[PDB]
């Protein structure tokens, strides 16, 4: 674990990330897909041998030593705001999992379902509690990539009030 686990948010690329582990925003597929997803296929595009899953779920596939968690996030198009909130908050539970399982002390993580999946809707609240509910109870380091400027300062208010 880490000495004193935290949460921080960046605003860059998650292919370039500083942690020992990435969270794919994937799609159920294991298709190179678009944004996070794109980058990461750029990246580690050795991790989508098998990666494909189901909504709702994590799978882990490593790239040399490197492990990608490929966390599969509802599309709001295609799901009522009920299901999709509820499938959201699984797929966090999944990473949650993964991260214990693979004991790393720092994960890379993007909001999933705030980009292609949003169904046009700003989700950064929805998609950070559900990722705090999911993440409080690791001992991770946790580490936000975002794109946008008002976002970034959006989820580093959000990290801050809870001190
Ligand atoms: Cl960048
Ligand atoms: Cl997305
Ligand atoms: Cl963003």
């Amino acid at each position: 674990g880490a000495m004193a686990p935290s949460y921080r948010v960046k605003r860059m690329d998650i292919a370039k990330n500083d942690e020992e582990c990435v969270v794919n925003a994937a799609n159920p597929r294991g298709l190179p897909g678009d944004g996070v997803c794109k980058a990461v296929y750029k990246k580690w595009p050795e991790s989508f041998k098998n990666s494909a899953t189901p909504v709702g779920t994590a799978k882990t596939v490593m790239c040399g030593t490197y492990p990608v968690i490929h966390a599969v996030g509802p599309n709001f198009s295609n799901y009522t705001e009920s299901e999709g909130d509820r499938e959201l908050a699984a797929a966090y539970r999944e990473v949650a999992k993964e991260v214990t399982r693979l004991g790393v002390n720092s994960v890379a993580i993007p909001l999933l379902s705030t980009g292609v999946y949003s169904g046009g809707k700003d989700r950064l609240t929805q998609s950070l509690n559900h990722l705090f509910t999911a993440m409080d109870s690791t001992d991770a380091d946790v580490v936000i990539y975002c794109r946008d400027k008002e976002w970034e300062k959006k989820i580093s208010e959000a990290i801050q009030m809870r001190t």
